[PDB]
């Protein structure tokens, strides 16, 4: 593909010039062969040389076969034959994993394409075919770093670390052990509780979600050197895998056999350190069910200290053992995991960004990287700050990638004509109109080289991405989940805002503003990015906003929870007729609110009417706010960390949907509009608990619901329509004067403002499907409803 | 049949030659053994020829069987021996894929036929039956389609691709690969979501149910050939498939055991990409019983970004899974698979109509295609609008294709007669009575050939179908399930509507028009199709509308739902009517209303009385009214975008149920019905809340008892009777005047309309079944009732 050491791109071009020097007119095998053997001492060449080939030899049977004189070998390239050869070496080298592939795997690619003139050439001078392959085979790889350790050794290791398992020093000794960067400052906090053997067991307590596991690797480093104690010197740190105790197994009698095996051999007491990965599966105690009960053996052991162990769980596991107080709480002793500095995250990224060249478009930006976390630590917020970071990088590290070969220049319209003249050239000749075809068939080839010569111009916008992975990349990618287009999201934020939300300003900024704020530098993860309370009417502005957040803010399109306080209230029996689902917010904490924020940790979270509520609700959504957390649903953590926390009030709605009615003048219009974007502020005090409101950040004003406000309304409806037209494949917009046809038969003052949905109908839906159905416009072009003379006017637009 | 190769068909004609031509007039398959060899050196022929058998050979047999002569001929066709070789050969041919039949297949066929003319001539010219059927077999041609391949390879790609589970990129190498036609817009929204190690994991959402599956084979084409990133370059494709999984297992233990070596062969990391259909029974988070938890081994590969995968899972499936987190989060970022639409639906339709075209019916008609799916919306309205839509086509590309087989011109009389005269012949020769059946004899072999003949026109039925589906067929087809007859059912909705709600004319019309616009894919297909409210009383006109558009929009009156509202708040009944309603609106969201519309979409949904119901029903329905679906009910979506939602009402009842009476006027049923043309659009403002109702597409006006309904209601009640009684297979009509005569038993002033059913069971069951008792009329004679003297009248008709 693109990954080749020297040695094979080597081997690859004396093929072509003994091309020439034979007259092998399109090189097929022949000169593959006779490049590897004219390479000299590269491992397929040397492997020629073993068997005896000289690079003389394959050039001479090369030329008694294709032989002389077409010694130009016109537009000197490769025919199916060599073609066939070369992709084999990439998959021979894929064999060792060897990513940039190398000689050995050409020389075993000729082999493997078993015929052609090299086959039959090397199986003319002396050696067999097979025989090739062996000695390539047999001399295999390199392009990989070597051992920095050797030698063989045992002693205490024996009875343990042969059945089962992995051993993090050893392979750390070979120095093939990455750090890793972690999660750096939790590795620390483990050393007090397993230098103790007392408190034997450290308990890594965090999101799942955010590698742990990072943390681990780190032991084996600092055991090593040189922070280690004379404790925890004369020690071994030996991972038990999982893994190897479920293969060639099915039962669970022969687990806990293969356990019970472990225990004898942690006769290393006192001077071992077993890993256990999930250790809350093994002990198999609390909840409904168990998940396998390794605890009979295993919690002596850890009072003894025999089992002296490192035990990984996550934020909802521990209670159900710390409660099986003290023998699994007699070793543990905890330690902050959940959600790393925001520095950490960034640190880990600068390091997979090669490999990620390895799947290319990244190796950097160092921008973009920052931006991966920073961007991803607000939006979404839905795992910790590496997980999402990363997802951006490779991401974005293909988006633009996918960009980088998808045309030549613009000369895309080569490809199109190269397909025309292959079709024209065929049938020709199927009809025969030999000749016929002939200058066609020409004119295939002569069109093929120039496409191809710039479809590989396409290497420029290769050029671009292959190490770069953009901050707009990055960000753009990130709002393709939901710096740059996330930071531009973020700073330009009031203005996005603004655009999805139609009047009603005041509360518009004072969101925008909040959020921008907190989503710029580090407002730094536990609390919403906002909290706030969105005052208005039942109509208009509040649900918008919340909206407008989620669409931009929180990336690109969806997130957006939302709950009614007001929706239950109920509770008990004793003989009654009630069995309703429970009183709401018992129902939130117990299931629903809890539940779906954690489904997506990044939400505008919208707890409506809480006036309507009773205040010690207040408390419990309070928590939301304050803390980003709630922990309830059976001790599960719920990350608000990122959301932005909602609560709305319309208490007193009525006054702020006053519309813009003539009163005294034309000036009581106005002055309902004025009256109402002032009237807001007071249905703040009206809404809930001052204490509630103090862990809820700015004011958001919505108001009115003027005259002005029908056709707006009728805004959103004929949107709805034309939407779900839109899932139809017809592409419709309606000006404002479609619209105001709407408004037309949708005033009286007895029939409120029920027609309006009705007359969008008649208006949009009944007369597109009529004027589809007569052939004025089509689907999938743009079609624009209009009025434009007192009546309506139908519009046609690419 | 209908398709052979050349050299069947020429060994075939050649037996018929030579069986005249050695003296047989009657072509045994003594002749067609020599007709395989008489044609050369073809599979079947140099078969014969490997055996030692020339032409030559077996005519020499053929003449020591009749020999000369009969060289007279008798119009010399074929034996039964010989119509058995035929039959056979077809068998020896779809055995090895082909129906299209080849040589190889006839010298098979004539094997096969091992006792027989050709089986002794065989037998008899010292070769074994077997050793000719051996050498057809051991030649193919004409079985294959052209492909590519050259040679083959492998390396450390052994292991995985064995176990489990195929790969794309294989059969596309071959170039044997379909499209598919799909949701091709679906395919691009993939490669930034995948093209990364990380978030790596595209996860398709659509209806099942669209033709998701069609989307892989857009990756396989576009991953190997030609502009993609080096990302991609430099990875495989690997599908992998559940039915392998089971296959071999019977136990969860197994499949686990057996999912983990899948886990290990992963290895492939960071440049693989394993396809996954159904995605959601592997992690097996969420549920009331969940599935087997692949999960623990799944997540931490996902989110390492060795499992880059595809994920396809539906509609509902989703949710319980982006609720499990957050290495989930970090592995799956969505991608939107084809709604149900209309012009979608077309494209699939036409690109599976020469695929179809082995039905010899459908490919095309163009307009049937066409109307399958527009067709299909209005007329079942239960699937999805492309799955509905294709079925139609090939339902009907059989159809006509059964039309086709059971004709002769009207010359089925013929058959009827040429069996009779067997009959004749056979038993009196079994009296014998020689001669005195003979005559017989003789006479059923002229009839023969003449039915035969006749019955060999209806290749004029093959003429008709082989590449047109039957417009007309496809909407006979979409009637069977429930254009022509089902476009005139469109078209003609109004007229349809009209027939079953006679007055109301008011109703009838605006009903009809919405939804006869609509269905013609020119209105959202997510969202009911026709939104309505019915009012009037109840009764009269309302539920009667519903019904007949049911039969109109979708095709019998079988497509209606029909729920009430009132219970979805109730407080009235709760051990009389419905078992355990508290819960209320929970109860209609959380399960029952939602589950009655999830069993049929196929319906009008009719909700009554939303007037008086708990507001939060309102808002319920108004979700049903504009999103066209609803999740709820263990997150299960309905789809109520082929229903036509219709809210009901009857809050102004009193005139809308309201008796003429004289007074002083006998314009009073014409005064009454005045009254009601106008009670409706004042019950309508009366009886709801405006935010659900508005989106309703029309305001249906329905009417009274008044005269003179009184007198429709006693034939809507008659024709409940007798319908009941057409099962046992009694043909029975009432006209106007039998009805009169049961009318003059429940014209009470005081004891309503109600005993018109029990009078009807008087004068129409009562009088049947004593009539049928003295055996005056009879099932399968049409039967009359009837007045005539001012008295009941009995008549007969076929």
């Amino acid at each position: 593909f693109g990954r080749f050491t020297e040695r094979a791109q080597k081997v690859l071009a004396l093929a072509q010039e003994e091309a020439l020097r034979l007259g092998h007119n399109n090189i097929g095998t022949e000169h593959i062969l006779l490049g590897l053997v004219r390479e000299g001492e590269g491992i397929a060449a040397k492997a020629l040389q073993a068997l005896g080939l000289g690079s003389e030899k394959i050039q001479k049977e090369v030329e008694s076969l294709i032989g002389r004189g077409q010694e130009m070998s016109q537009t000197i390239h490769y025919t199916p034959r060599a073609k066939k050869v070369i992709e084999l070496s990439m998959d021979e080298a894929r064999k060792l994993g060897h990513s940039y592939v190398g000689t050995e795997h050409i020389l075993l690619g000729l082999i493997r394409e078993g015929e052609g003139v090299a086959a039959r050439v090397l199986n003319n001078l002396g050696v067999s075919l097979n025989k090739a392959r062996q000695q390539v085979l047999q001399l295999l790889g390199s392009n990989e770093t070597g051992s920095s350790a050797a030698g063989t050794n045992s002693n205490a290791n024996t009875p343990t670390l042969d059945s089962l398992a992995r051993d993090l020093t050893a392979i750390a000794k070979e120095d093939s052990l990455d750090p890793v960067i972690g999660r750096s400052k939790e590795i620390q906090r483990v050393i007090e509780v397993l230098s103790r053997r007392t408190k034997n067991n450290p308990v890594l307590i965090g999101e799942p979600g955010v590698g742990k596991t990072a943390i681990a690797e780190g032991l084996a480093q600092q055991i090593i050197n040189n922070e280690v104690p004379e404790i925890l010197r004369d020690k071994r740190v030996m991972t038990l895998d999982m893994g190897t105790v479920v293969a060639g197994t099915k039962y669970r009698g022969e687990f806990e056999d293969r356990l019970k095996k472990v225990m004898d051999e942690i006769r290393q007491a006192g001077n071992i350190i077993l890993f256990i990965d999930a250790l809350h599966t093994l002990i198999g105690a609390g909840g409904a069910e168990g998940a396998i009960d390794a605890s009979n053996i295993l919690k002596p052991s850890l009072a003894r200290g025999e089992l002296q162990c490192i035990g990984a769980t996550t934020l909802d596991e521990y209670r159900k053992y710390i409660e099986k107080d003290a023998a699994l709480e007699r070793r543990f002793q905890p330690i902050q995991v959940d959600q790393p500095s925001v520095d950490e995250s960034i640190q880990i990224l600068q390091g997979l960004r090669d490999r990620y060249e390895a799947h290319h478009r990244v190796s950097i930006t160092d921008d973009a990287i920052e931006a991966a976390v920073k961007l991803s630590d607000r939006y979404i917020s839905d795992r910790f700050l590496p997980d999402k970071a990363i997802d951006l990088i490779d991401e974005a590290g293909s988006k633009v990638r996918l960009r980088s070969f998808t045309t030549p220049p613009n000369l895309k319209e080569l490809e199109q004509k190269l397909d025309e003249v292959r079709k024209e050239k065929d049938a020709a000749v199927q009809s025969q109109e030999f000749e016929k075809a002939a200058s066609l068939r020409d004119t295939e080839q002569r069109l093929r080289e120039q496409v191809e010569d710039t479809k590989k111009s396409w290497k420029e916008k290769q050029g671009q991405e292959n190490s770069e992975v953009t901050v707009d990349d990055i960000a753009m990618v990130v709002s393709s989940w939901t710096a740059q287009t996330e930071t531009d999201k973020l700073l330009n934020m009031e203005n996005i805002l603004h655009s999805r939300v139609i009047g009603q300003d005041e509360a518009v900024v004072a969101v925008a503003k909040a959020v921008r704020r907190a989503r710029a530098g580090l407002k730094d993860p536990k609390r919403p990015i906002g909290s706030f309370i969105f005052l208005g009417p039942t109509g208009v502005g509040k649900t918008e906003l919340a909206r407008a957040l989620a669409e931009s803010i929180f990336g690109d399109e969806e997130s957006m929870i939302r709950i009614d306080m007001s929706e239950y209230m109920e509770k008990h029996s004793t003989s009654r007729l009630v069995g309703s689902p429970p009183g709401y917010v018992g129902y939130d904490e117990g299931g629903q609110l809890t539940e779906k924020v954690r489904r997506k940790p990044y939400s505008v979270v919208l707890l409506d009417e809480i006036e309507k509520a009773h205040p010690d609700v207040f408390n419990i959504l309070l928590q939301v706010l304050e803390d980003g957390r709630l922990t309830d649903s059976k001790g599960r953590t719920v990350d608000f960390r990122n959301t932005i926390l909602i609560m709305t009030s319309n208490v007193g709605a009525s006054e702020l949907k006053r519309n813009k009615y003539v009163g005294f003048n034309v000036q009581d219009e106005t002055q309902n509009h004025k009256d109402m974007k002032d009237k807001v502020m007071g249905e703040l005090k009206r809404a809930f608990r001052p204490e509630f409101i103090n862990r809820i950040d700015e004011i958001i004003v919505f108001h009115s619901l003027e005259k002005k406000h029908l056709t707006e309304i009728v805004s959103l409806m004929s949107d709805q329509l034309t939407k779900r037209l839109k899932e139809q494949d017809l592409s419709i917009e309606l000006t404002d004067a479609a619209k105001a046809k709407v408004a037309e038969e949708g005033v009286d003052l007895e029939y409120g403002a029920r027609p309006l949905r009705r007359a969008i109908q008649k208006h949009v839906e009944d007369r597109l499907s009529e004027e589809l159905l007569r052939g004025n416009i089509h689907k999938g072009q743009h079609i624009v409803l209009d009025v434009e003379d007192g009546e309506f006017v139908v519009k046609t637009t690419a």
